[PDB]
This record gives structure tokens, C-alpha cells and sequence, in this order.
């Protein structure tokens, strides 16, 4: 028996991404953009954060690995909307896919990865790494889906000592959202279950 705020969370994880590649810029206003999508649709997406206001202009092209804040529209005009929030980098590619160095620890016990991809993109979204590491945990893990599995932290650690890290009880703090990364540069990925 979990609390709402968890079961609120099981939900968010649980419901996948939505990828789009070599998107083009629309438009660029304060804490949002409009894209357009190669299949013809288009994104809106928003950017609650100051640390982290994408300044892409007019005509450029972008990557996209979002997460949805709604069902998407078929408007009048015939234009088809998907309703986002955060992650769009750019289309910079490495040269071979790289697997994310993580290591999970469900009460100290050290769990096993299983179904856990290689990434070819150069630069990704702090919470576009959010949802990829706590759906690996949702969905391999256990986490959310009992009272034991409701907590703990994930941490990113840089080359140079940076790091980032996030509370697994509380949804991603988007309004803080630091820039993308370039996850060649991470040394270490640590996740810890309790």
C-alpha cells in the first residue's frame, strides 16, 4: 500500500517517451517552443526553467526525447499537436553508441541491469536522463510499485567532479533544470533503492 504522491509517480515512469529526431525550430518564445516534426506534426513544448531556456532560433534543427503532458490534438487547421515538456538538444551524433555506466543498489543489495540501451546522442537533457534511469527502475526494479521501493536518489558524477543528482521520492525538478549534458563526459551513474 503506497501513498498518492507514489502512485503518481508509478504513472509518470511507467508511460514512456516521445522521440523525435532532426525537428525544425518554429518558433522560440519565453519558457516554450514550436516545433515541427518530419511526420508533419507539431510540438509544443514547455521550459519551466531559467537555468535551462533553450535559445535555438528560427529554422534550426533539433533533437527531441520528451515526455508528453497530455493527449496530443487533431486541430480544425488538420495539424496534428503532441503537448510537452523539456528535452530538446541538438542533432550532434557520437561516433558509436555508448551503454550509460550505471550500477543500482535496492537496500544496499546491488540489482542487476536488464534492457538497458546504448545512447549515440552527444548531448541529452538532465531529465531526459531522469526518466531513462527511473524507468529502468520502475520497470526492472520494483521502484513505486511497493511501500518498500518508494525512495532513495540517483547521482550523476562528471569527468571533472561535477555532479547531479535527484530525489527518487518527488517528481523531477523541472523549474531547476540545469542545461543538456554531453554524456561522453559522465564517469559514473549511481542509483540506490530504499
Amino acid at each position: 500500500s503506497t501513498n498518492d504522491n507514489i502512485k503518481d509517480l508509478l504513472d509518470w515512469y511507467s508511460s514512456g517517451s516521445d522521440t523525435f529526431t532532426n525537428s525544425e525550430v518554429l518558433d522560440n518564445s519565453l519558457g516554450s517552443m514550436r516545433i515541427k516534426n518530419t511526420d508533419g506534426s507539431i510540438s509544443l513544448i514547455i521550459f519551466p526553467s531559467p537555468y535551462y531556456s533553450p535559445a535555438f532560433t528560427k529554422g534550426e534543427k533539433v533533437d527531441l526525447n520528451t515526455k508528453r503532458t497530455k493527449k496530443s490534438q487533431h486541430t480544425s487547421e488538420g495539424t496534428y499537436i503532441h503537448f510537452q515538456i523539456s528535452g530538446v538538444t541538438n542533432t550532434e551524433k557520437l561516433p558509436t553508441p555508448i551503454e550509460l555506466p550505471l550500477k543500482v543498489k535496492v537496500h544496499g543489495k546491488d540489482s542487476p541491469l536488464k534492457y538497458w540501451p546504448k545512447f549515440d546522442k552527444k548531448q541529452l537533457a538532465i531529465s531526459t536522463l531522469d526518466f531513462e534511469i527511473r524507468a529502468q527502475l520502475t520497470q526492472i526494479h520494483g521502484l513505486y510499485r511497493s511501500s518498500d521501493k518508494t525512495g532513495g536518489y540517483w547521482k550523476i558524477t562528471m569527468n571533472d567532479g561535477s555532479t547531479y543528482q535527484s530525489d527518487l521520492s518527488k517528481k523531477f525538478e523541472y523549474n531547476t533544470e540545469k542545461p543538456p549534458i554531453n554524456i561522453d563526459e559522465i564517469k559514473t551513474i549511481e542509483a540506490e533503492i530504499n
